[PDB]
């Protein structure tokens, strides 16, 4: 399997202009007819080339012409000979029963349903399988009427009929052109709900939300989170939908989150289905944010699509900010941005620092299906969030004008993008467009100096990115670098220099360089990197003074979370250390006490002191070291809240009592008292052990939502208490039969501390509620094992290693997607010490070893073992 190069695109011999397809749906054997109205640019001798997998051929004519002058080669058909215009017809057959791998038209329980991102229409009918060729689609369904009631695909229905036999069928058309990886076609037997939007400007939508029989009373949230998402992509970009329906379909097998074809949007229930019983706060939030997403798409990826995928990012990173503004404006921003960089550098940082790492638009790609990533989806967002820092939000939405102004009805490059947003504010980003092709984290170092004489601070900041293992080649970025002084008072100090206002986001962009501040009338404690304003790593030399001064002054929300940050990172690090010397825990007690600050403070918003009491998890500990142990780093976890519970015993139980909430409401404000609640409780939960068990249990059992029964299962689990088995077994018993809920219960199984934890979740294999055809399920329990429980999957004996090596060899053959998502913790093993990285390497070895390794496996074990 070869890898395909960015700098090879070239612009395609033809175009198809229309399409028009006709699916005779069965799933043994569904046979599809596509008429595909084409045009040559390039030269009369170049063949027409097009992609093609697992397809049966049975036809191909040319203008009603049985055509001799072709041929099939791997992956392809090539057909020679062409005039310059003319009409394409293929008939050929596929099999949606043994599609397991879900790319392309496939089987979700007893429903029909595709998924074409990024290179799965090639696996329904031969076609022009890349999204710079864009046509106008109409298709039409013929179905068994019992079986599949529903007929759906992109657009508006313009046909409908009976035929003999029991069979039906109906006819889609959407006027908007088209790249394939937008199209659609759902078959099924669901119930709907519908509703209406009208837009701004007077348009009524018909919405309509199909899900497996008997859901119904799960769908309303994602339903309203829709009219949201609608309502907000007009006040915030003013964006209106442009077609007569919205139609989004639930489907329970689903490889990744949910996909936005135009019109019909198909979603991984998971991000659909919610009832308070069913799903936590974070559920709901996370469907709000997934629908808003993908509604988001409509404009930033359908009416301006990508012109190859190597321009993933212009559409994801661009959609992902726009999701996260959508959250951070109906919700807490503060909480939302402190989430947002929690993943950046917790589990973003890792990528681009592993074999895998890349820019956030690629080189050189050998499966396009292992780029949608941490680096082009979070990386993305957070690089449009530099243009916006830059820019301003005024200029910003000129710069989004012009965009669709441009280009809209095309697909368009990253660097179109960026540089309509340069001649809509006049800002220049020639030195910004570096972070589209640079990849790694830079790192940025500041000293600072205050000079009482002249009453200025020197900031002098450097940065540097190491090299990557994909370019050895690195060199400045433009940073920006925003920054606040704080007088001893806590008030902010007005930043200037020779009599002017300067700007508090510096232009960071050499490789070394000093900013001088005048009128700095006292030494000044500094929030650095406010609001995470680049992708950066900062190394200063902070005092445990200076992040307490923070936690208790700083103006942003954020800046205080962050400094508490900083704070226990030291500590940290120190317990690591005594972990690996066979020590206890040290911490002083001024650190402790600035918890126990918060705790007691009654001016903080509760969800700001919820996130400055989660602490970090094991993923964003890993980042703090060169090598990981991952064995200590979890250790140290659960000590250092050992210690907390102890040391804040009453206040905890105080703070966890006032926040009491007797009615349930999906509502901000409710959703943060809770949040502190539960934080609470966790800590509540490793402290004395009586107390833990009473009120961990009784929250399981009062609890009236699924948010306050899972915060105490979870405890349970993670603390190991006395009722920790009685109340597994008893969710087990109540909901077993719901997949989605289960899917917490696997992850809780897969993450649990306990010394048997790996021989408890092969044994879960077999579990009434799992099955390795559903990547729901895997990811519940194989995935959250491999990589949420480093601790037990990194496991001295390689016992986790071998686990993982022996389900991959399974999904390798039915499903190289999941495969490639769930290799990730392997292709870690540089990142490990000697003896882990051996074992490692040996796994990798004997998975690269594997009779038809899929092309997803082959491109990460090949780098991984560099
Ligand atoms: C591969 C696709 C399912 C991903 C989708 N375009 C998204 O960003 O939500
Ligand atoms: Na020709
Ligand atoms: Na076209
Ligand atoms: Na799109
Ligand atoms: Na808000
Ligand atoms: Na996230
Ligand atoms: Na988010
Ligand atoms: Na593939
Ligand atoms: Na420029
Ligand atoms: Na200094
Ligand atoms: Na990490
Ligand atoms: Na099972
Ligand atoms: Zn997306």
């Amino acid at each position: 399997p070869q890898a395909k190069y960015r700098h090879d695109y070239r612009a395609p011999d033809y175009q198809i202009t229309d399409i028009d397809l006709t699916f005779d749906l069965d799933a043994q054997k569904t046979v599809v007819t596509a008429v595909s109205q084409a045009v040559r640019h390039g030269a009369s001798d170049a063949p027409l080339r097009l992609n093609g997998e697992d397809l049966k051929l049975v036809s191909v004519h040319i203008n009603d012409e049985p055509w001799t002058a072709w041929k099939e080669e791997e992956g392809a058909l090539v057909i020679s000979n062409l005039p310059e215009r003319f009409t394409l017809k293929i008939i050929n057959e596929i099999s949606p029963a043994a599609n397991t791998a879900l790319e392309g038209l496939y089987q979700s329980g007893d429903a029909l349903c595709t998924q074409c991102e990024a290179e799965g229409f090639r696996h329904i009918t031969y076609y022009l399988d890349r999204p710079d060729v864009l046509a106008r689609f109409t298709t039409k369904i013929i179905a068994d009427k019992i079986k599949y009631p529903f007929l759906l695909s992109n657009g508006n229905r313009v046909a409908q009929g009976e035929l003999e036999n029991g069979r039906h069928w109906v006819q889609w058309q959407d006027p908007f052109p088209k790249p394939c990886y937008l199209f659609a076609l759902v078959a099924g037997d669901f119930d709907v709900l519908r509703d209406t939007f009208t837009t701004r400007s007077g348009r009524e939508v018909a919405l309509e939300l199909y899900v497996d029989r008997g859901n119904l009373d799960r769908a309303p949230w994602a339903m309203t989170s829709l009219k949201n998402s609608m309502k907000w992509d007009e006040e915030r970009f003013g964006l209106e939908y442009d077609l007569d329906i919205y139609m989004i379909v639930a489907v329970d097998f689903f490889n990744a989150g949910a996909m936005e074809n135009k019109g019909l949007n198909i979603f991984n229930s998971k991000y659909v289905l919610a009832r308070t019983d069913t799903a936590t706060d974070k559920d709901y939030l996370d469907i709000e944010r997934v629908i808003g997403h993908e509604y988001f798409h409509n404009w930033t990826g359908n009416r301006v699509t990508c012109r190859d995928w190597f321009q993933l990012s212009l559409k994801e990173g661009l959609t992902v900010f726009r999701d996260q503004e959508f959250s951070s404006d109906l919700g807490s921003r503060a909480v939302n941005r402190i989430n947002n960089v929690r993943t950046m550098r917790g589990l973003q940082f890792a990528e681009d620092a592993s074999p895998m790492a890349h820019p956030i638009r690629p080189d050189m790609v050998i499966e396009m299906n292992n780029f949608y990533t941490l680096t082009v989806y979070e990386k993305g967002a957070e690089v449009i969030r530099m243009i916006h820092t830059l820019l301003g939000e005024e200029n910003f939405q000129k710069g989004m004008q012009l965009y669709f102004e441009r280009h809209d009805g095309s697909a368009a490059t990253c660097d179109d993008f960026v540089q309509a947003m340069e001649d809509a504010s006049n800002v220049d980003l020639s030195h910004f467009r570096r972070w589209y092709s640079q990849s790694g984290t830079p790192i940025v170092t500041v000293k600072d100096d205050y000079n009482p004489e002249t009453e200025q601070y020197t900031l002098t900041i450097s940065q540097r990115t190491p090299a990557t293992p994909d370019q050895a080649e690195k060199q400045p970025l433009h940073i920006p670098f925003a920054i606040e002084l704080y007088d001893n008072e806590g008030k902010v100090i007005p930043l200037q220099k020779g009599g002017h206002p300067v700007n508090s986001v510096l232009n960071v962009t050499q490789a070394e360089q000093t900013f001088v501040f005048d009128n700095v009338y006292f030494q000044p404690v500094p929030a650095l990197l406010c609001e995470f304003s680049a992708p950066v790593k900062l190394e200063y030399k902070w005092s445990d003074q200076q992040l307490t001064f923070l936690m208790r002054h700083a103006r942003n929300d954020f800046s205080r979370w962050d400094a508490a940050q900083s704070l226990l990172a030291t500590y940290i690090k120190l317990n690591v250390a005594r972990h690996q010397q066979g020590q206890p825990l040290s911490l002083p007690v001024h650190v402790a006490d600035a918890f126990r600050a918060v705790l007691l403070d009654e001016k903080i918003d509760p969800a700001l002191a919820a996130e400055i009491l989660t602490l970090p998890s094991v993923n964003e500990m890993a980042e703090l070291f060169d090598i990981i142990d991952p064995i200590a780093i979890a250790e140290v976890r659960e000590a250092l809240t050992r210690t907390l519970a102890t040391e804040l015993a009453d206040e905890l139980l105080a703070i966890y009592n006032a926040n009491y909430q007797s009615e349930y409401r999906v509502e901000h404000e409710d959703i943060a008292k809770r949040t502190l609640r539960n934080a609470c409780l966790r800590f509540l939960a490793f402290g004395e052990t009586h107390l833990a068990d009473v009120l961990v249990s009784k929250q399981f059992h009062e609890a009236n939502n699924m948010t306050d029964a899972l915060a105490a299962l979870s405890a349970a689990v993670a603390a190991q208490l006395p009722c920790r088995d009685a109340l597994m077994q008893e969710y087990d018993d109540k909901w077993h039969q719901n997949g989605l809920v289960m899917d917490k219960w696997f992850i809780l199984q897969a993450t649990s501390p306990a010394a048997n934890v790996l021989e408890t979740v092969r044994g879960l294999l077999q579990h009434r509620s799992f099955t390795m055809s559903n990547p729901n399920r895997i990811r519940s329990l194989i995935g959250a094992f491999a990589g949420s429980n480093p601790a037990a999957f990194h496991a001295e004996d390689g016992s986790g290693y071998l686990f993982l090596v022996e389900m991959l060899t399974d999904l390798n053959s039915r499903n190289p997607q999941v495969a490639s998502r769930l290799i990730e913790p392997l292709i870690r093993l540089k990142r490990y010490d000697a003896k882990r990285q051996e074992k490692m390497r040996a796994a990798l070895e004997q998975l690269k070893g594997l009779e038809n390794l899929s092309g997803d496996l082959y491109e990460k074990i090949t780098k991984a073992l560099a």
